[PDB]
């Protein structure tokens, strides 16, 4: 199967308004607007599917995947029967509340319609990431804190003062939050998240890792992180660089600079935008005066 072009673009922006969102995302997408917390890039999530342009014609990621699944996934086609990932730009400008994701096992046990969530984070600025308890805690003592008006639960977590392109891997059960933080978050194709509040507390108790987590357990390498199912890497481009898909679906995000893309056809990519590369493209070149492009890939 090789019906698809090398480079598939979103037809329209897929943005999410959030009270904690600032101005960064709208600005990436060429306009001025506060209160945008998220941009969903090539979402095949049923709550919020992206729409794409294939050779100039418009369709949903969901349609695209049901029709072109084997070609899109390539060597990952046997491993994944549903669309494997969700890619989001996140502008956590105001502090988010502490939350936690279930594993596949926990989500199934809780009877959720969605699966578990693992995620890899690529940070773009100097902000604060919070991940894992810095000491052992007791569920009961966390519940005492819920009684207070607005106990800062982030004070109980490892605090990371970031620099651009720091990475994190947030595993199921790990409590986390961000503040003044611009981030690319590649996760499972699931949005299950339980916040530290009365409404979600019964779910939190069932999935929360209450043990001390060491910093090395949540920190990735500079510009590079992976789970067992997917990964991301920052490619520094000065001039022309050849990029290999590995015969699996890739997504490219232009973090800095302007790129000319040359595969089966020629295209370009502006800072703030993403490109979907089907597995049927073995390799292609990207060209930039000096830029940084993020390659997101499936692991098989
Ligand atoms: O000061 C902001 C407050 O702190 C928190 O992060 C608590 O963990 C909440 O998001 C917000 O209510």
């Amino acid at each position: 199967g090789m019906e698809l072009p090398s480079f598939i673009f979103q037809a329209q922006e897929n943005l999410v308004e959030r009270p904690w969102g600032g101005e960064w995302i709208a600005l990436l997408k060429g306009f001025r607007q506060s209160g945008i917390g998220e941009s969903w890039e090539f979402s095949a999530h049923t709550s919020r599917p992206s729409t794409v342009l294939v050779k100039g014609q418009q369709l949903s990621m969901i349609e695209l995947f049901s029709k072109h699944r084997d070609e899109l996934l390539g060597r990952a086609a046997e491993k994944f029967s549903k669309f494997p990932i969700l890619v989001r730009l996140i502008d956590a400008a105001s502090p988010t509340q502490v939350h936690v994701h279930p594993s596949d096992k926990a989500a199934e046990s809780l009877g959720e319609a969605e699966g578990g969530v693992e995620s890899a984070w690529l940070v773009f600025n100097k902000g604060k990431a919070y991940a894992g308890f810095k000491e052992d805690v007791k569920i009961e003592e966390l519940e005492e804190k819920l009684k207070e008006e607005d106990f800062d639960f982030k004070t109980l977590l490892n605090t990371f003062e970031t620099t651009p392109y720091d990475t994190f891997v947030i595993r199921p059960g790990i409590p986390h939050a961000g503040e003044g933080l611009r981030v690319l978050e590649v996760s499972s194709n699931s949005t299950l998240a339980y916040f530290f509040n009365e409404n979600d507390w019964e779910k939190v108790k069932k999935v929360l890792n209450t043990k001390k987590v060491e910093e090395f357990e949540v920190k990735g390498k500079k510009g590079m992180a992976e789970t067992e199912n997917f990964g991301l890497e920052v490619v520094d481009v000065t001039g022309t660089a050849e990029i290999k898909t590995g015969g699996v679906m890739n997504i490219l995000y232009a973090a800095e600079g302007y790129f000319i893309l040359r595969g089966k056809e020629t295209a370009d990519l502006h800072r703030g935008y993403s490109c979907l590369v089907p597995a049927s493209t073995d390799s292609f070149t990207v060209e930039s005066e000096r830029g940084k492009i993020v390659r997101i890939y499936l692991k098989v």
